[PDB]
């Protein structure tokens, strides 16, 4: 589909069998979601944003559906102000910017 | 043009007679640039992202050019770790997400 930007590009995603709302964010290298439980072991990662850095848990090869599109990749979990889908997953669903 | 998301979507913008590199950021409501001088009035604003909030100066009705596309809108100036082009200007150049 084609999504205009007059409003926030918020979409429904499915992870761990649950539906959540997330923002398609081209300004993000990675995907970071609010606190939640994910399987397996995680690795640490420090990610920097507009206001500084935060600590997050990194889970790899996690199945996640975005707007119905299937993806399997790295998901960071931590104290983010909102769920954001970064380029690591936007590329998996074939997303591009056009104008 | 069609911008790939395999890499960060960086573009050249022309503002205040200067040329700067900025990130096309669909997750950003506003446009924020590192410290620079801009003409006209302004008012303080606090914007929050990953890591917390930062204080910026809000300048309205600022002419800007992105990839040859002219537009006008609000530009925030402050200690942002990187230049970001937000939805308020992405809409004016007719930028959309497609997949
Ligand atoms: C390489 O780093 C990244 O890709 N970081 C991502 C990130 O923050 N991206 N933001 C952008 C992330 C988001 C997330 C958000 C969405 C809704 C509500 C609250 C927050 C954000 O915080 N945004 C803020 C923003 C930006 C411009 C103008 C106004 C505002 C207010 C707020 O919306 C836009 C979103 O895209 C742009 C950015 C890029 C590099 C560095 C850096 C930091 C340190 N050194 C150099 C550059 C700092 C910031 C993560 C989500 C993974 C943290």
């Amino acid at each position: 589909p084609q999504i205009t930007l007059w409003q926030r590009p918020l979409v429904t995603i499915k992870i761990g069998g649950q539906l959540k709302e997330a923002l398609l964010d081209t300004g993000a290298d990675d995907t970071v979601l609010e606190e939640m439980s994910l399987p397996g072991r995680w690795k640490p990662k420090m990610i920097g944003g507009i206001g500084g850095f935060i600590k997050v848990r990194q889970y790899d090869q996690i199945p996640i559906e975005i707007c119905g599109h299937k993806a399997i990749g790295t998901v960071l979990v931590g104290p983010t102000p909102t769920n954001v889908i970064g380029r690591n997953l936007l590329t998996q669903i074939g997303c591009t910017l056009n104008f």
